[PDB]
């Protein structure tokens, strides 16, 4: 078997992350198809259909039965390298594989960074408003 | 950033295991050379030059400066699959790699087994002698 950190590169693992996925036989966005497109299922109490690309970290919910996950991935995250990987996992060279895993580690940092920015800016607006209000109480 | 279990497949890791190795520049069995041939350094108080193939688990000590580790590996463990791997690590496919790692896992078991056999036979010798000594009476 393989290290936990790398399991998501495996289609079978990705599929196994969907336990109560609602869209099964009859639907375009099945687990096989969500997984082939790179998604993991990471449902919340608030969004029980939330999926994430394991590679670029894009999150999507609001899935409908006729939705094609490849098309949707390609719409919301056109830059994602995974969409270029033509080869099956075992046909990859370790060099190719390690190269992918560095891009994924960069994409993860970028996601954490872009989050911290947003939270920072929300905080900064509160503090600015609070000080503005006090200068005004005048 | 690779899993501890798999590091020994990397030449630079293998070299790093040689800290107190006596045969350095000028010698045929340097760390670069020991490492290229598959060896890790696993010295004991009793055998400070003990080296082991990471892949087939063969152990060798009694190293001399003109010794070529590939030639020694071939001589004592001719069956070892690692001696066939012509490609650099990164040029391997994951399939090829996973295939190698299963063979290594089998080799390890076989060695644990060949150890347990030897310990068993040593214990049996002791018991035999003990019964012999008493029966002399
Ligand atoms: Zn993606
Ligand atoms: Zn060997």
């Amino acid at each position: 078997t393989l290290p936990p950190a790398w399991q998501p590169f495996l289609k079978d693992h990705r599929i196994s992350t969907f336990k109560n996925w609602p869209f099964l036989e009859g639907c375009a966005c099945t687990p096989e198809r969500m997984a082939e497109a790179g998604f993991i299922h990471c449902p919340t109490e608030n969004e029980p259909d939330l999926a994430q690309c394991f590679f670029c970290f894009k999150e999507l919910a609001g899935w409908e039965p006729d939705d094609d996950p490849i098309e949707e991935h390609k719409k919301h995250s056109s830059g994602c390298a995974f969409l270029s990987v033509k080869k099956q996992f075992e046909e990859l060279t370790l060099g190719e594989f390690l190269k992918l895993d560095r891009e994924r580690a960069k994409n993860k940092i970028a996601k954490e960074t872009n989050n911290k920015k947003k939270e920072f800016e929300e905080t900064a607006k509160k503090v600015r408003r609070a000080i503005e209000q006090l200068a005004a109480m005048d």
